[PDB]
């Protein structure tokens, strides 16, 4: 009875980027059709605008301050990792007996002896990464075939970025214009063994589009008209198109729930090689609505109707919404999302009236930075990032430093999206809203307490994967093509 | 065998403002399902962002500075307008055997006996205001019913708003919440009229909707969830969704063609009460892709397949294009459009392959602002314009002064559409760009010559429209309400 679940989650994508959501050159058509017969959510949310964090919360359905996922995002070096007495989306299904499996990027920490993959958080199968394809040298990756190099370099100095099934090195570094048709090759196989098990399946499909460096397989190279950023976004696009035709093939059309969504808003600082958050402000790093409102679409024939809803939505509710799609109970903990089961089976409105954004790197005394309930949005706290640079916004840039507002900058989100016009800078509603969102971001203040930094416990370079342990020199000989 | 064609051009409405075009909270449900079964161009243009420059760019098929008209826009004391030997579309259709009408804006020129109305320009019927509905004091208009008034006062000194029927004035001012519906009985008649004499019909439906002050009927008053702009775009849809129901009633689905598009870009001095250039930048007054690229929709039943187009299109090709549909026979004048019937009817790509941007204020010395061809776009010289002030970006400022750019700022607007990347702040497709957009820029500016300007011939107050001839005090005894 449990519907098929494919969740798949894009990385550092826009809200303008899709064709769908308006982008003049971008060229999606696959995820165009979804949205046209599917439900598009125009105002849906993650909480922090960075990978760690944001996939924390996902997972979980936990703001990330809860279990230490902050500040930054963790790195190949990183001690720590999303604490295994979390529960994820993926224990909860797989205790309801669904077969689960995760392709692509992870980002939540790797560990002595990989005590964090996702093998030990519910996965029954993983083939992908286990962070951001960028933390590893690049300068001499191919990013387009035949032999376009990936650009700049991405990170120095440690080991090549390893693939991986379940906890071992399968290549290393892997070839960047074939990972993609590795990763539908793994999809379809776990649709196919669950359907003969006579089982429901949870693919966790975590793309590397649209994360610097671009990257595609040859069919894309060149053909999107938009660039390197185009044809990354054109593949990922093919492969949901992938996904579709696998889910068509085995008759499980009506029976599977697809949901689509992104991490974080746009990296700006990439230029033409980044996405782009359309009429709202600045991008990833920031909690402006271009860093955490993104583009988000769910698509179940016979159940959801094609529509549009502006109800508010997050990452966050996706754990309890599935668990009640599932028959699944909840994890005995604290939850900061709602089932939105109604809102997706067109019987109820969402139970979500507020949503609350922390900031990259926050701190127990400023709390949350901003609020939004109802339409209106209130930044206590706004701060630039090194994310957002490279556009005509001063206020996205990284030299816009950490300021306060008391009164909090006041927006009306349903007339302007954009965030330009401050309502402080008088009436009734005004005045209403202003006083709920003092007294929401006094309440979550005041009763959240921040889980221990997992990222501060250190770096220890001995925790690098190598695909020849034990050799030497360090890291260039971990490898293995 | 000629088509009915409607031209509904809506006013100050920019390219991010439909929901087909991204904007989360608009309600454009008629245009929206227009888009879903039509032709939506992605790259369609006007030459001049304001409002009489554009209208007659449209009806003429000719760049305005040929016939004068420039700089800024008609007022009700204008002696000048569109001069009565340049032929505009309408008489083109007459001339077939169209019955051609038009509802709405005109902005064209009032002049001596309403020398250069609507009826001396080609159209058999005619109800509208000579200009825009601003260019009248409005303190005590009603913008909402009941009795909520326009916000601001537009122009003061002046006659109120006169509603023409013919040459005949109808009611001044009108009662803006009915307005609308004034103008969708008109057209119901104009089609049923057609149809009964076994004649095709031309409507040109200039919507006063979306420019200041806005105003609705109280079905709209606010309903769409975006305040006051949202309401008059709302209410600018339903006749949309009037239009398309009386072409069903009578049968001519199949026999008609739709054509949407918008004079210029955003008004974002109206801030939260104006509209939304999406991802592009600036707005009305400048020549950067957020005043001249408008949303664009054509829609005919069995001959124009539903999708996408990126090709290039100017407001500039309509009069040939159309001609061309009708079998009718092109002026002999030079004109700066082409037929784009082929990309309409999916047998051919668009002819056009570059656009040519003129200010608010041109002149000769300088010539073109700014050109496109392909995908770059050069920009010579630069200007913000107090029509886009009031938003982040500091060049959309009135205070972003005239400047010159030698090498010209060029861009790529398949990669970057929003203007942010000189790519000359090198290489070889690059720099054979450069030298085109040169060596257009400088053969357009040498065979052009400007028409001698219409706007200033000067102003006189006698030339006012007056309910009640000869009354005083003059302008307040001109009242007919
Ligand atoms: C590693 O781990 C999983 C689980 O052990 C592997 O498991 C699957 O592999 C085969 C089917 O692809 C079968 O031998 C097993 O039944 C199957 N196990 C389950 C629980 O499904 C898997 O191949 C590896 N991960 C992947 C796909 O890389
Ligand atoms: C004023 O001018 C036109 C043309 O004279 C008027 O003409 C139309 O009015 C009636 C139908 O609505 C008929 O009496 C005429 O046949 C018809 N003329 C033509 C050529 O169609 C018209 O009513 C006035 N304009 C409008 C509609 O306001
Ligand atoms: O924020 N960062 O310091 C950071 C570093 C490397 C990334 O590759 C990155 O992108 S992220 O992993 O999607 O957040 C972010
Ligand atoms: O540019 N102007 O000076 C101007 C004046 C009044 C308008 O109402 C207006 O809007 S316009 O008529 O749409 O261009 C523009
Ligand atoms: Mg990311
Ligand atoms: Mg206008």
């Amino acid at each position: 009875r449990p519907p098929n679940i494919v969740l798949i989650f894009a990385d550092d994508l826009g809200y303008g980027d899709l064709g769908c959501y308006g982008h003049p050159s971008s060229t999606t058509p696959n995820l165009d059709q979804l949205a046209a017969g599917g439900l598009r959510f125009t105002d849906f949310y993650v909480p922090v605008s960075l990978a760690t964090p944001s996939r924390a919360a996902l997972l979980t359905g936990r703001l990330p301050v809860r279990m230490g996922m902050y500040p930054g995002v963790l790195v190949p070096s990183s001690r720590g990792g999303l604490p295994l007495e979390e529960v994820t989306v993926a224990e909860v299904l797989a205790a309801r007996g669904y077969l689960t499996g995760m392709a692509g990027k992870w980002h939540l920490g790797v560990g002595p002896e990989g005590a964090f993959l996702p093998p030990h958080q519910g996965f029954h199968r993983f083939l992908g990464i286990p962070y951001s394809h960028d933390q590893g040298p690049c300068q001499n990756l191919t990013c387009f075939p035949p032999a376009t190099p990936c650009d700049g370099g991405c990170d120095q100095g440690l080991v090549p970025i390893p693939l991986l099934a379940n906890l071992s090195v399968e290549a290393q570094p892997p070839w960047l214009p074939g990972l993609e048709a590795r990763y539908m090759a793994f999809a379809h196989d776990l649709m196919a063994d669950a359907q003969r098990q006579d089982r429901p399946f949870f693919l966790y499909y975590a793309s590397h589009h649209t994360h610097y460096p671009q990257f595609s397989g040859q069919s894309f190279a060149e053909r999107s008209g938009r660039g390197p950023f185009g044809d990354s976004l054109m593949e990922l696009d093919a492969a949901v198109g992938t996904l579709m035709t696998a889910i068509g093939d085995l008759g499980l059309l009506e029976e599977t729930l697809v949901i689509f969504t992104a991490d974080n808003g746009p990296e700006t600082m990439r230029m033409s090689r980044g996405g782009c958050s359309g009429l709202l402000r600045c991008g990833k790093g920031t909690t402006y609505e271009g860093g955490v409102r993104e583009p988000a679409l769910a698509f179940w024939p016979g159940h959801i109707a094609p529509g549009v809803t502006h109800e508010l939505a997050s990452s966050l509710d996706l754990l309890p919404t599935l668990a009640a799609l599932a028959g699944a109970p909840l994890p005995n903990v604290t939850l900061d999302g709602f089932d939105l089961s109604p809102l997706l089976l067109g019987t109820g409105k969402s139970p979500r009236q507020s949503l609350f954004f922390y900031p990259s790197y926050p701190d127990e005394v400023r709390g949350v930075f901003a609020v939004r309930t109802g339409k209106y949005k209130a930044h206590f706290f706004t701060q630039g990032s090194a994310h957002s640079d490279t556009t005509a916004d001063p206020a996205c840039h990284a030299s816009s430093s950490l300021t306060a507002h008391e009164p909090p900058l006041l927006y009306d989100l349903s007339k302007d999206p954009g965030e330009n016009y401050n309502l402080l800078g008088a009436t009734p509603e005004v005045l209403q809203a202003l006083k709920q969102l003092q007294l929401l971001k006094a309440q979550l203040d005041a009763a959240v307490t921040f889980g221990p930094s997992q990222v501060a416990r250190g770096e220890d370079p001995a925790l690098q994967i190598c695909c020849h342990p034990g050799c030497t020199p360090r890291p260039a000989c971990c490898h293995c093509p």
